[PDB]
């Protein structure tokens, strides 16, 4: 029974926590930022193959353990936060250095696309960035009813399996 350690990274406020709690617990709780580090563990079936998903919602010995051991990374920015998108490169570079690899399983996640009037990063900008890194691109909303939240996590597992 394979365990996949997934790591969610990105700037403050982009929705790492909201995405994770939506995926594991199927709720959206506005302006909830966890008091303590919460680990996430669940059995789920992806393309008929069962897996344990072990997720870190990112000093911390825990963080750096997951950065080192992680099987795949979600790199999240918010479409309403241009800086968060500009900072994606820091996260991409950080991950490749820690894994000492030229590529590693990862998905670029453009979150908060429900806030349409506030969108500062276009679909095509996002897609062009993902292309530059040769990684998948997906748009999400953690807000109910959620968009692409299961697909995002399941797709990362698919990337890991198909490497
Ligand atoms: N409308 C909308 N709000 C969202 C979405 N995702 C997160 N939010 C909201 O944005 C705020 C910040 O989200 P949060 O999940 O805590 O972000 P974070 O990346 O975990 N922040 P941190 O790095 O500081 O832990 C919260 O108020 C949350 O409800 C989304 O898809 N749509
Ligand atoms: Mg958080």
């Amino acid at each position: 029974l394979p365990t996949y350690k997934l790591v969610v990274v990105g700037d403050g406020g982009v929705g790492k926590s909201a995405l994770t709690i939506q995926f594991f617990q199927k709720i959206f709780v506005p302006d909830y930022d966890p008091t303590i580090e919460d680990s996430y563990l669940k059995h789920t079936e992806i393309d008929n193959q069962w897996a344990i998903l072990d997720v870190l919602d990112t000093f911390s010995a825990m963080r750096e353990q997951y950065m080192r051991t992680g099987d795949g990374f979600l790199i999240v920015y918010s479409v309403t936060d241009k800086a968060s998108f500009e900072h994606v490169d820091r996260f991409h570079q950080l991950i490749l250095r820690v894994k000492d690899r030229e590529s590693f399983p990862m998905i670029l996640v453009a979150n908060k696309v429900d806030l349409m009037h506030l969108r500062k990063v276009t679909r095509d900008q996002g897609k062009e960035m993902a292309t530059k890194y040769n990684i998948p691109y997906i748009e999400t909303s953690a807000k109910d009813p959620p968009l692409n939240v299961d697909k995002t996590f399941h797709d990362l597992v698919r990337v890991i399996r198909q490497q």
